[PDB]
């Protein structure tokens, strides 16, 4: 069996047949087939163009990873903790948190679901670290200079540091046993309970038109009182909210009728249970065929207006139904599995690039990956910022990154294991530039951890010009690294 | 043939001599020889003597340039201004860009004259921009904050970022035809002419007696209360002054007089287009005899002397003509190459010292040249900042580069492709250091390019200081890329 | 000889006989050996225990550090300061130059005088120079922004400047003979000769009651007031609080008594002498007996007890006698001591800890050295920039370190030369190591050089982060060359 990646190296009269007969060169997952798009759709002359509409498909893809985080997933989220009586203040500290990290969080699983992309997971990870702690961070010291908290700030770093530094211990002894895995799990529901109990310490000392609304995304006053690259985002943006309000529901408890339209819903009774079905696995389980006679994909269809005609019938347009929260369950799942597929398109997108450039998979994942999962983060940290709150959007900056690193990797090691059967992930690290990267992470924390309490935690705009100017650095190192000018 | 630095190694009787014989001892800035002087003229027991008069004379042309531009140039060029009411942003992007320009332009083509010394053409102009573009902005920024102009500065980043790319790209391809130096041209042109319509659509939207107390630099009743320091400097001072104030004249537009000095004016509408022809190309046109009967500079004086009667018989001695501000013009441009002849002697001074110190070939001719070209520019812009108009040497700053980069490649390949009956120009890249330095240009622009907006356009002093500390680190990479220690 | 790693695979049987016969496994300047008492006193199972310990020791340790710096150290700098009516610029020079750098002269002493470690003592030293330079500017700008000297500064910088040229010129050559020692010490001596003349120029241009007040570290009334936490630490701190009250006398003159407490003063007449004799050298002059039948002990005991007697019966309770200001020497002579001491300690832990953790000594020969030997000064500075005097630490941060280079580099070649009787010393070059520190302290001091002047004596907070980023770079730097990264 030839490699993928000496498919550069043949004649163009053969890529084709090769692309074909190499097993190596199939994805296990996904909906297209990248490389045959490349090397058989498209005529050799149109190589690079192609690449390029890659690469803008590429950041389509971030977007929607955007919007499902930031108007579906967290609101939903937020809504079940509501059902749950949670105070604001955990909330501002976690949920844009998880609203951030939730496409890290899936980018990495997938990322470890395969073997032959699980250096992208890592370099996903550790490379947003490099980021969000330099620039983002650095941003906001620079649009809204502030006072920052001294205890939560010394927490979060401190929590940072212990993570850093067993994940890098995890990375040199080169695997990940499922005692490693639950070990980080119980860490960071640690950090939860002890930052719930530091919080209490301190505290303590016509159906038609409604259908024509809902499903219209134009806000038409705002959108004619925004500037032009506003107007131009929000018209590039409109199929991917028409997609979600179509598919997936929202519960919102701030509204007094929470978000309820009773044909819409009725609707959504019967479209949200079919996506489910025929995305889950890429739709596998859809097209199975029961007893050989029925496939699932219509019983599941005639269960779904069976059970939205006695929806429909059972209430009224008035008063939402007594379980209603239940629909935020659903709105939730749906939502969250949206995502995983956009993440899988994305790492198969960049496996393709893998075996066309010859490039490796760290720097693969440090600079593409990272910089499409933190551009939610960089857009809501700097509009926070923009609005007069610094010392939240700072705080999440690193509150966020704990998160991320730790459930990430500690969920996408244990469903590796479970559903390999496996009793260990193997991380063969790439080469020396994945040690230069985790290098990379450890000092940048370091300079924080000197630079804010020798400012007495007043944060100015020094602090950021600095942090920015270490990234480009970096990134200095890691394209004199890539390109072989320094070798042992 | 041998290098000029066996001069050292001969017998102190055959340094003269082989001087005379070596044509490549011969000082390729011109001029005054320097070297024929020390070896030749000087007893080699005189000359440690002699090497302290060299190293003063250069402290005195330090003392020059620091005076053109603080009392001629600068002021100058803010009458120009101010006369044809143009923004700081358009008269720094082009009337100092082309002051500034003039002599990287010459030396640009002359360096451009031969196919081996084209790989060196690109790396002397690639490390003029990074030096200009890093520490001369920095300073400007530390020296006076200020407030940039958004959409000035976007276009000019914008248009030097596409420039840099071309460069890049035609050096990636090794060679350059007709088509990239008419296209250089046709960029600049468009360049300037969006320049030009973008303002536009903004705009719319006894006599003896007063000679002699003119003629003298020297004023009593300060000079009385001056120091003995502060005296001596003065009389240093005193000789420049005086022949500058002879050659080149200055019109300042906010006193009512704007500097109208009647005899001394029309004696200069006579020297100053001598100086002129006598000091372009070293007086190659001044000895040049048109037919053999009558000398080019005989043409000159008729056309000056015929002019000065002119304005002999139309002006008056108390009110100022109309057409003063035309004179600035003249002030300028004299006043510019007042500049370029000091600056050259600079480098003839640390090329000459060296070859007694036996300097390294690889490390000057990409930063001695370098220094050499942007010391006028440091100088101006340095000057212009203090004065109080930081906006226009910032505009310049950048406006002076993308001028040198266009015009420079494609004037300098077009005329050694006519020349040399040539329908392409090889390009070879001399090692890595030209990569380096494209890179390091590359990534100076997209710091600033990221840093300014996030600032609000509110240049601080930790902006320069930042770039400071940049330069650093480039001086850092290409020393040990010079000395090999970093090896492909 | 085999190395005191060893110690870790012998079995626990014989790890104390291996700790005893081994040369290298015992420190020379400590007090305790720490290796004897983990491998000898403690039995192995509780090897862990002991390491906690050791840690809470040198916590204790920098609390000790954080008390005689701020309570008697620096008040008795300011009460000779002002006695002497020295400028802050002029102090910082040289009293605080010798109190930082007396252990540097000393451990470049010893390891100068065994030729194998010439290379890593002038390494060491120039790795102090660098942290002192860039870190300890950094943080005392940071601290409290202030105004420096302009001529005070250029003359320091230059100096500085034309040392560490020498010393690599030196280094260059390979050797250093008796001449270059000469020279580098009547260069001491024109500096000290010159700062004097500057200066100089520049200006003309019960009894039992009161002990145990005195005595008492605890305020009653401050005592009641203050919380449980607190309460803990001041009880922490009340013994070595007293230690220090009656060794080290204290001379304030913002007070109205002068902080005069006769008896105590008296006291510490006999006491300051014993204590000084008893820990030179460990005691060895302690020891010493004057012709086999008076040890010098009991004489300066005798000595002390007369002078104090004298005093006690000349002086009043009422008044402080005019040479009062004499005992801020004293004062501060001992309180030097108490820091160095301290300091050493600090040292010999940490080394013990790298015997255990396996640290390869690559890294520790030359940067471990520079921080433990600085440690003094860091804590020197701060508290000094936090009391409110900056210019003095900030002065100091150059004065020392030219202080440190010149003598200890000309005193151990001169004591190596007499003692050898040689003619020269041989400086083997190991390796690219100290190239890499003597260019970074080179590029360092231009940088600084560079930025201050163009900053106009301003020192902001932008400063002091560009040169911890600078700092940062150069670790970055110095681990790259050391794990062999860039090959030669
Ligand atoms: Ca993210
Ligand atoms: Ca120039
Ligand atoms: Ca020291």
């Amino acid at each position: 069996m030839a490699d993928c990646r000496a498919v550069c190296s043949l004649n163009t009269s053969d890529r084709c047949d090769f692309v074909k007969r190499n097993p190596d060169c199939h994805s296990e997952g996904g909906y297209l087939d990248y490389l045959k798009g490349i090397f058989c759709y498209f005529p050799p002359n149109l190589l690079p163009l192609a690449i390029t509409l890659y690469v803008f498909w590429l950041l389509y893809l971030f977007l929607i990873l955007g919007v499902t985080a930031a108007k579906f997933f967290c609101p939903n989220l937020s809504a079940i903790s509501t059902s749950l009586k949670l105070s604001h203040n955990v909330a501002g500290v976690t949920f844009l948190a998880f609203g951030n990290g939730a496409p890290d969080i899936f980018s990495a699983l997938v990322a470890f679901s395969d073997p032959r992309t699980a250096g992208l997971a890592i370099g996903a990870l550790f490379g947003a670290g490099v980021l969000v702690t330099t620039v983002v961070a650095g941003g906001i010291t620079i649009l809204r200079p502030f006072m920052a908290a001294s205890r939560p700030f010394l927490r979060d770093i401190t929590f940072y540091m212990v993570a850093v530094f067993l994940t890098f211990t995890a990375l040199y002894l080169g695997r990940i046993t499922l005692v490693w895995a639950l070990g980080y799990l119980g860490l960071y529901v640690f950090y939860v309970v002890t930052v719930i109990i530091c919080t209490w310490v301190y505290q303590r000392q016509t159906t038609g038109q409604i259908l024509l609304q809902a499903l219209n995304p134009l806000d038409y006053r705002k959108w004619r009182t925004q500037s032009i690259s506003c107007k131009l985002l929000k018209v590039a943006k409109l199929p991917v909210e028409f997609l979600l309000l179509l598919t997936v529901p929202v519960v919102d408890p701030d509204k007094d009728d929470r978000n309820w339209k009773r044909p819409l819903n009725c609707l959504q009774l019967v479209i949200s249970p079919l996506v489910l079905v025929l995305t889950l696995q890429s739709g596998v389980y859809g097209i199975y065929e029961i007893g050989g006679l029925l496939p699932v994909w219509a019983v599941v269809v005639i269960v779904g207006t069976a059970l939205a005609s006695v929806t429909f019938f059972a209430t009224s347009n008035s008063e939402p139904p007594r379980l209603h929260w239940l629909f935020a369950f659903l709105g939730f799942l749906t939502s969250a599995l949206w995502i995983n597929a956009a993440a899988t398109e994305v790492v198969n997108i960049l496996r393709s690039l893998g075996v066309v450039f010859r490039l490796s998979n760290t720097v693969l994942g440090l600079t593409l990956l990272a910089w499409g999962n933190s551009i939610g983060d960089a857009f809501s940290d700097f509009t926070l910022a923009r609005q007069g709150y610094p010392r939240m959007a700072f705080s999440a900056c690193f509150g966020g990154i704990i998160f991320n690193i730790l459930v990430g990797v500690g969920l996408g090691c244990l469903l590796q294991i479970v559903r390999s059967h496996a009793s260990e992930v193997k991380l063969e690290p790439d080469g020396l530039l994945v040690w230069v990267l985790a290098s990379a992470l450890g000092l940048s924390l370091v300079f924080s951890l000197v630079s804010v309490p020798l400012q007495c935690f007043q944060l100015s705009k020094a602090y950021g010009l600095c942090l920015l100017l270490f990234y480009i650095c970096f990134i200095v190192v890691v394209l004199l690294t890539e390109f072989g000018v320094i070798h042992l």
